[PDB]
């Protein structure tokens, strides 16, 4: 008698969505993911103050104006959590670039390369890292550049529209994190339907559509559903390549013993009604704009993560100067 | 003396409509049309002669249906524009298909085609303002049209300060910052459902833009557009131009309350702000910081595209079996 979590692993690679690395091992995941918000929350926990202190000391030691010291400390902090996480898992860890760079391709490429150098400085090879980038047109092209010119593997996040998914596939990025929960959020707030059956959940439908397109046309980019509101959405996506889940929902799955069966499959994808398209910049911007939810959620997701960066740098600034 | 006549002493009045048979009633200087107003006008019995002419025009040019329908809709836009000019002493704004909002080159070309059609109808480009969505691409399209072809543009769907700055640096002839749709967003997204004139978020937006423009000496004409009540309009007295619907113009004519200008070049000199420059990436970032603007620009584009599609359908149904 296996838990829903153990069954899910038979059809999908499980990933833990958190910076709270002490809570990861209980769920024995393959990979783990962090983001500006998760790092901010973890950096505020007593259990991880030594990391914050080490980040602060690193920035101070290198010296320079506040801007320089803060950049060194916050990037070092992101890397320290990443390194501790890698010690708890056999796979990769995702680390996100400051969201304030989302519309600056060259800055994201540089920041991504910088994070990789810091990991190396910490004794971690790039093969165990996934750099997360906002899926704006600039972010996707940054990903294509990182992959093709530097062998730096990326995780394209805040992916809501089909246009973003297509752009990422064409970019040849290592992995994508199409959101589920925030899509449900939008529909509940912007439509008369406040509740859905698992397979009818708009976020579930989005990942399903993206998964089928990718598998049908043979794109190698890994599909990892992300952001969940309930276990129903997660179960409805079993069969998906990867799924990153919060410790809370992972706990629910570990306690649940009902039977699970995959809803997604490569074979079912090959017979789907997907139609291959190609998007240059202007085609992408138009198609993305046709998806109101995606426009608003990508935009808000960027503002929120930037706010988490600002808040984290403030917390550091008040302890460094 | 009516509020309308008082307003004219501080601001140049513009009529927002395609219903030219009565567009000289409030003696406006300029006139503005958009995909929605043309669609509405084209369905009016009084203007069927123009529609039939547009239809006959597209057919004579030949080519596939898609080409005849395009030449017909463009001919129609120009036909209305030409009729409006016979009734007013100023300019008339004609908008480019919103479906081209992210295609700089296509907007430039379509604008040149419209100017060519006007020339055929015996209208010089001096009587014309080509309306373009204020996306980065639309703004650069306006810049190219002004500098390379001497074609004057009216940048519309302008919601954020970032768009305003971008238009100013592009040196476009005129901008149409919105007021009413900004109120709409705040009413729907905040707890405050009513605002006194100077507190109206749409009024504040145009005020910020006007003061910035006049303070730093930009020549771009500021024309407040989109109004929900006369309170917003009066609160912007002093603005270079104001385009108002025939309905609200009637209300101003019937209103006999005393009006005082709220905006002036002199006062703008002491307004609080620093001059900034925006390259593409800086623009995209600053624009994204304005949630209301991101959402309204995006939706405004979808809405006008929907109007173009509905107008094309109406024509195809009358041009082909
Ligand atoms: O990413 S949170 O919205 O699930
Ligand atoms: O443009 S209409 O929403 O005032």
């Amino acid at each position: 008698m296996e838990s829903a979590l153990d069954q899910l692993k038979q059809f999908t690679t499980v990933v833990a969505d958190t910076g709270d690395f002490n809570a990861i091992d209980e769920y024995k995941p393959q990979d783990a993911t962090t983001n500006p918000s998760l790092i901010l929350a973890a950096a505020q926990m007593p259990a991880y103050q030594e990391l914050v202190e080490e980040a602060i000391a690193y920035g101070k030691k290198l010296g320079g104006p506040q801007e320089e010291q803060i950049k060194n400390a916050i990037d070092k902090l992101f890397v320290l959590f990443g390194a501790e996480i890698l010690k708890k898992i056999p796979g990769r860890v995702s680390t996100e670039v400051d969201a304030r760079l989302s519309f600056d391709k060259d800055a994201m490429v540089a920041r991504a390369r910088r994070l990789i150098e810091l990991y190396k400085e910490a004794g971690v090879g790039k093969d165990r890292i996934l750099i997360k980038l906002s899926s704006t047109w600039e972010g996707i092209q940054a990903g294509k550049e990182l992959e093709e010119q530097h062998g730096i593997h990326c995780n394209m996040t805040l992916l809501f529209s089909f246009a973003q998914a297509v752009a990422c596939a064409e970019a040849g990025v290592t992995l994508i994190s199409p959101f589920v929960g925030r899509i449900l959020d939008w529909h509940v707030a912007n439509t008369d339907k406040k509740s859905y059956e698992p397979q009818g959940d708009p976020g579930v439908k989005s990942v399903t559509k993206i998964y089928n397109y990718y598998k049908k046309f043979g794109y190698k980019t890994i599909v990892m559903g992300a952001s969940f509101r309930n276990t129903g959405e997660i179960k409805a996506l079993a069969g998906c390549d990867f799924l990153t889940i919060s410790p809370k929902l992972l706990g629910e799955l570990l306690k649940d013993n009902s039977k699970l069966a995959p809803a997604l499959s490569v074979k079912a994808a090959q017979t789907s009604d997907s139609e291959k398209i190609h998007l240059d910049e202007k085609a992408f911007r138009w198609l993305h704009n046709e998806d109101q939810m995606a426009v608003e959620k990508l935009s808000d997701g960027i503002r929120k993560f930037a706010a988490d960066a600002i808040k984290l740098e403030r917390m550091l600034t008040e302890r460094m100067f």
